[PDB]
């Protein structure tokens, strides 16, 4: 982008005058052509990085070499201090501070790169969810919602409730009564602001003075209004207010911690085995009181306990969790479970409950009339009515009517011509033809578009339609009968009588002697009390008891049916007030507008369900997880709709488990709580109802997962533990969930909770199996300072293994394959330990066999080797006394106490234990007959190249002289492999005393 101003002063110019300086007409928009070359001077509608990522890595690294330089002085500072008096042994004080400058080193880099790792997944999160704008361009007639990144000044841009204003826009239309506007995050505003389209003069204005400009990041409080994007990207002022730093999420998440606590207990184990090492040596209580013997004693000691604090800390344990919860969540937005939150990926195993909205979610809102009806014959108590089928499920004008399975032609009847007329004209909508997907899309509601679509099967009016193309077959015969009835204006709908109307007058064209005429159009207990006449074909009769009854009692059976229809009333006022008479400004008066009406029939649409809804309600079952459906239909259409997809059973009784929202406000509060924990139905709610029913799950520990899309959701889905917002709805609601469904389908609901509990399960594996290695590292070093052995292992080979050895195979337990019955077991307890009960004593004995291992394959090697010395076991315990008495440990070197052939055997044990550890870890349970290694491949990748790194630092000259070790040959490498694979056979026994003994 070149150019980084765009328009100046968009709101002191009219909308004239917006709309010539981009030379774009409103009607049509932006052309393909003007948004290439708009695209091309602009630049992306976004702002380059993420608060400083050219220059953030330098600060990282100065910071901890800061802190590394810090401790390099302080120990300078300490071994200085230790000259004065204090020189009997400088000789091995100059090896402990090169290690400890090591281990300083070492760790300032992983805990780098961990922090590093953390942001980056953070940050991956936003590249799944994309900011969206709505957008009307020439290419198609109905509106496009694009990527925000791809709007370009002088686009045409609509905005509606609940969403965000994507860039900075000079109003041009406001469609709705007023326009509220939340500019919080930019002017600290509190409530919203009201906005029009005149122009402001001053050019120099604040922003609180445009009073006809939408920022971009503000969000439309209420109201509908369109306009012209005048600046994009950094140009905003948005983009100029740069310097914003919101606080961090924060809230510890349980598995932090539960991790933090092993931390803190193992910070008290570290000190209690610093103790017991003091505690075996007695002797050391009657050394003389005075001299360097109580020094020399303490250096010992202030040195084995930083071994033990690297033997004992998993550091790698961080990175892998990262590494695990990135490409889970990766995996979770491939398949349309758009994750905003870390945390939330532990929570969504835990899901005790699933409460969603019925239409765009159980459903697939693609709703069509299939179903009509208009009165046939009336004799006072008898009544008959013309029922009618549709054909054609989808919003093309594709299909017929049909009249007992067999097709008629709809404009032989008055009522349908009458029918089809109301539905034309109580219509906002229409249909747009796609012609790169080749299908007809909606323009506007789903319900009024249906209508649309319903008019165009009949053609009441027999037009001819077979020369029409694709795009003037649409709107062919709704425009007939425009031509026809002019609508003079629109009584708009309201919750008090639950219908609309439209004021139409007749063409001065062999109409006029009709009058005018009011069509009504509503649900029918709204619409059907008003209508005082009944229309029978051309001819109206009046509406009595049995007529009503046999209406309603259809309208029943359609609802309860096996189609689960919504049914409209059609109606119309003959004898209409004059346009004098009515106000518009107050809808309260609307319903006495609509009174006198005179009946003319009912149409029956259906939204369909998804097909995969009974299976996920299926798995909810077997994984215990109830699942709530929360409708607008009426509480006998809303039960129907729950035994067709499995909620309810197709006979039990429901009369406790299915509650209205009036319902459920009349009963008591104690009766509301015991309510929430059976009921699985809720119709006709009010927005409180969803904040209501979470505290209610809340206040019987569960876990709820809330759907929502509009304003009034953002409460509860900000309650819930999992707020669901749908991807094509508000951007206020998205804001405050936890997920967001790119697809708005509650399978995927479904599969992000089979994910969670699958992911879960793995970090549980690969944390169990590091902490685990770490066990056999300390009961390693306590063994040996018992015993009174050399070393087996450094604390430099401890930080390679825990770092690199065991990493890989961690992070490749991470893509474990999930247990088969993974969505048949209860939700997990948030509270639920890692390790405790026999998993505890499991672990234990896998620790205890580690170490028992790694120190007795080095002290195997001082002994009954052909390579190693003859040495026996009363001298090895005593090595440190041959330098001085040599007769007692005559035959070779004491230099051999040091050798790395040793260490080598035992860091070959336990390279070898992790690996067949890793193996075992697999599974909890199952024993390794039964899931085979094979499996996770990843593993088997990790083990390879751990075994590759590991004769890499053995065998290429460079290396061993580096980690102190010394290659070896077949024999001790049998012998490593006859020490270590035995631990297979102790975890198998250990799984099967779990199977069949433990399962209770
Ligand atoms: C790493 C080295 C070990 C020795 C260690 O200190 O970990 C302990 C300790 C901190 C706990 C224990 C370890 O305790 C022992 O192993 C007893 C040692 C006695 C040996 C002496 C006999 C001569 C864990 C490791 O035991 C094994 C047997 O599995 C399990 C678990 O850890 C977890 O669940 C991991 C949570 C991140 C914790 O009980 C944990 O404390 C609690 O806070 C938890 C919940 O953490
Ligand atoms: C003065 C001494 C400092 C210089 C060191 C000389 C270079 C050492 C070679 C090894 O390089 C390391 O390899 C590790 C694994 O191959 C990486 O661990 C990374 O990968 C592990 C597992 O994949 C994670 O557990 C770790 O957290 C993560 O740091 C680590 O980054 C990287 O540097
Ligand atoms: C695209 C446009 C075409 C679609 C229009 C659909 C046509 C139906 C319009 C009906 O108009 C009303 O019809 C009533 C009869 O059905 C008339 O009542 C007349 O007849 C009744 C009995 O038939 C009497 O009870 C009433 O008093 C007397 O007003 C009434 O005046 C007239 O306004
Ligand atoms: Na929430």
């Amino acid at each position: 982008s070149d150019n980084a101003i765009a328009m100046e002063a968009a709101h002191s110019k009219s909308t004239e005058e917006c709309l010539a300086y981009f030379g774009v007409s409103e009607t049509t928009g932006l052309t393909p052509d003007q948004v290439k070359r708009h695209l091309e001077k602009y630049g992306h509608n976004e702002l380059p990085a993420e608060e400083g990522k050219s220059l953030w890595e330098l600060v990282i690294e100065q910071f901890e070499d800061l802190l590394v330089r810090i401790l390099l002085l302080a120990a300078c500072i300490s071994f200085v201090l230790a000259w004065f008096e204090e020189g009997e042994e400088t000789i091995t004080a100059f090896v402990e501070p090169f290690v400890i400058l090591l281990i300083l080193i070492a760790n300032a880099i992983v805990g780098v790169w961990q922090e590093r790792n953390a942001e980056n997944a953070i940050e991956a999160l936003k590249e799944y969810e994309p900011e969206m704008g709505k957008v009307y361009r020439a290419d198609r007639k109905s509106v496009q919602r694009i990527k925000a990144r791809d709007i370009v000044p002088g686009d045409i841009v609509e905005v509606a409730v609940g969403d965000k204003v994507p860039a900075d826009i000079r109003i041009l239309s406001i469609k709705s009564t007023t326009l509220r506007v939340d500019q919080s995050i930019l002017t600290g505003e509190s409530v919203s602001v009201i906005k029009h389209t005149e122009p402001v003069p001053d050019p120099r204005a604040v922003n609180q003075d445009k009073k006809n400009m939408l920022f971009s990041g503000t969000n439309i409080a209420a109201g509908k209004a369109l306009g012209i994007v005048a600046t994009t990207g950094v140009s905003t002022e948005i983009g100029k207010i740069r310097d914003q730093m919101a606080a961090t999420e924060q809230d510890k998440t349980p598995l932090q911690q539960k991790l933090d606590e092993f931390g803190e207990q193992l910070s008290k184990v570290i000190s209690l085995i610093c103790v017991a090492v003091w505690l075996i040596n007695i002797g050391h209580f009657n050394d003389p009181v005075h001299g360097g013997s109580w020094i020399r004693g303490a250096i010992y000691y202030f040195k084995i306990a930083v071994a033990l604090a690297v033997a004992a800390i998993p550091q790698g344990l961080p990175a892998v969790i990262t590494t695990c919860l990135a490409l889970g969540t990766r995996r979770m937005a491939k398949k349309n479970a758009i994750v905003r939150s870390l945390p939330s990926v532990e929570t969504l195993g835990c899901t005790s409950v699933i409460c969603s909205d019925k239409t765009g979610t159980l459903t697939t809102n693609q709703m069509s009339v299939c179903k009509m009806f208009i009165i046939d014959k009336v004799d006072g108590d008898f009544c008959s009515l013309n029922e009618f089928s549709i054909t054609g499920s989808t919003y093309a004008p594709e299909g017929e009517v049909l009249k007992n399975d067999k097709p008629i032609r709809s404009g032989q009847f008055d009522g349908l011509v009458e029918l089809a007329t109301i539905c034309a004209l109580c219509n906002d909508s229409s249909l747009d033809f796609n012609e790169t997907k080749g299908v007809y899309e909606k323009v506007g509601e789903a319900t009024e578009t249906a209508l649309t679509t319903l008019v165009e099967k009949m053609n009441v009016f027999n037009t001819e339609v077979r020369n029409l193309s694709k795009v003037e077959r649409a709107n062919a015969c709704n425009s007939v009968i425009r031509q026809l009835m002019k609508k003079e204006f629109t009584l708009e709908f309201s919750r008090d009588r639950k219908s609309m109307s439209v004021y139409c007058s007749p063409a001065k064209s062999s109409r006029a002697a009709v009058g005018n005429k009011m069509f009504v159009k509503g649900a029918p207990e709204g619409v059907i009390d008003r209508c005082n006449y009944v229309r029978v074909g051309t001819t109206r009769v009046p509406m009595t008891g049995p007529v009503k009854e046999k209406i309603l009692s259809v309208i029943k059976e359609w609802g309860t049916g096996r189609d689960t229809l919504r049914c409209l009333a059609l109606a119309t006022r003959d004898t209409p007030p004059k346009r004098e008479e009515m106000v518009l400004d107050d809808s309260s008066r609307f319903m006495e507008y609509e009174t006198d009406l005179t009946f003319v029939g009912v149409v029956g649409m259906l939204d369909p369900p998804r097909k995969e809804v009974m299976g996920s309600i299926q798995l909810c079952r077997d994984a215990g997880i109830r699942v709530i459906m929360i409708t607008g239909d009426n509480k006998g259409t809303a039960i129907a709709i729950c035994r067709r997809i499995g909620i309810f059973g197709e006979n039990e009784e429901v009369a406790d488990r299915a509650y209205t929202g009036r319902e459920f406000d009349d009963l008591p509060l104690a009766e509301q709580r015991e309510a929430c924990r059976r009921a699985c139905c809720f119709a006709r709610v009010e927005p409180s109802h969803k904040s209501k029913i979470v505290e209610y799950l809340q206040s019987y520990d569960e876990i709820t997962a809330m759907t929502g899309d509009g304003v009034n959701d953002a409460p509860a889905l900000k309650k819930a533990e999992i707020g669901i917002a749908m991807g094509s709805g508000t951007a206020v609601a998205k804001t405050a969930s936890e997920m967001v469904l790119a697809d708005d389908n509650f399978s995927t609901i479904v599969a992000a909770v089979e994910e969670g509990r699958a992911i879960y399960n793995n970090m549980k594996q690969f944390i169990r199996y590091l902490i685990s290695s770490n066990v056999g590292e300390v009961v390693c070093i306590f063994l040996t300072a018992a015993l009174g052995l050399p070393e087996a292992l450094i604390p430099v080979q401890l930080l390679w293994v825990n770092l690199v050895t065991d990493g890989l195979p961690a992070t490749a337990l991470g893509f474990n394959p999930p247990d088969l019955d993974i969505m048949d077991r209860p939700p997990r307890s948030p509270k639920e330990p890692l390790i405790s009960g026999w998993l505890f004593f499991r672990y234990m004995a896998i620790g205890g066999y580690v170490g028992a291992a790694t120190v007795g394959a080095a002290a195997w090697w001082f002994m009954y080797a052909e390579d190693g010395p003859g040495v026996t076991y009363h001298q090895l315990t005593h090595f440190m006394q041959c330098t001085e008495d040599h007769p007692h440990f005559e035959g070779l070197d004491c230099e051999i106490f040091e050798a790395p052939e040793p260490m080598t055997m035992a860091l070959s044990v336990l390279v070898t234990i992790e690996m067949c550890n890793a193996l075992n870890s697999l599974s909890e349970n199952q024993s390794l007959m039964r899931m085979p290694p094979w499996v996770n491949i990843w593993l088997l990748g990790s083990i390879c190249l751990s075994m590759s790194l590991h004769f890499l630092i053995l065998y290429v000259d460079p290396l061993p002289m580096i980690f102190k070790l010394k290659a070896l040959d077949l024999t001790q490498w049998l012998m490593v492999l006859k020490i270590s694979l035995p631990v297979i056979g102790l975890d198998e026994i250990l799984k099967f005393i779990a199977r069949n003994y433990l399962e209770g």
